């Protein structure tokens, strides 16, 4: 279950913010987990993160119940932990699918197919449900693109949240040339 991933520091400002030091393998990664757990009196106390930002090469955090210098003072130097245990076994697809939701699909011709709103499994066939852009060139509202690696879905790039596919926009679409 719970594993240490950081430590709270000195209070900043007068409204509750305080510095942070994360043991997380890289750095900002401690922010991909919720809720957080502060070890107080040798016990894990759950706590919600509200926001965070940079203050001169120094990350600073703002927690839910903390709203002032004195309330943050109490938390100085306590360990932060998160629940890294396994997630429930999915009855459909895999966790990686979740990263495709919201990506933009563009075919080999550079045409923007729209934003993928859902991965749909109908039987043994998985399909990306793409919400076409407002009034796109071929009059389609939605596209069902087979989630097939190599022949249809060429690449996924979360760096710019994009999915490249070899899928015609419409019958009359012009090709490479």
């Amino acid at each position: 279950h719970i594993e240490v991933v950081g430590k709270l520091g000195s209070t900043y400002g007068i409204r509750g913010w305080l510095r942070i030091y994360s043991s997380t393998e890289q750095a900002e990664s401690i922010f991909d987990y919720q809720p957080w757990f502060l070890k107080i009196k040798g016990e894990w106390q759950s706590i919600e993160l509200e926001n965070w930002r940079y203050h001169n090469h120094e990350i600073i955090v703002k927690l839910k119940g903390v709203d002032d210098r004195e309330a943050a003072q109490i938390l100085a130097n306590v360990e932060i932990g998160v629940d890294l245990s396994v997630f429930p076994e999915l009855e459909e697809g895999d966790y990686y699918w979740h990263d495709l939701i919201g990506c933009t699909v563009v075919n080999l011709e550079g045409y923007t197919m729209g934003t993928v709103t859902e991965m749909m499994e109908t039987g043994s066939n998985d399909v990306l449900v793409v919400k076409a852009n407002t009034k796109d060139a071929f009059g389609k509202q939605e596209r069902l693109i087979p989630f097939l690696y190599e022949q249809v879905v060429k690449r996924v790039d979360l760096t710019t949240k994009t999915i490249e596919v070899d899928w015609d926009a419409g019958f009359l679409e012009h090709h490479h040339h």
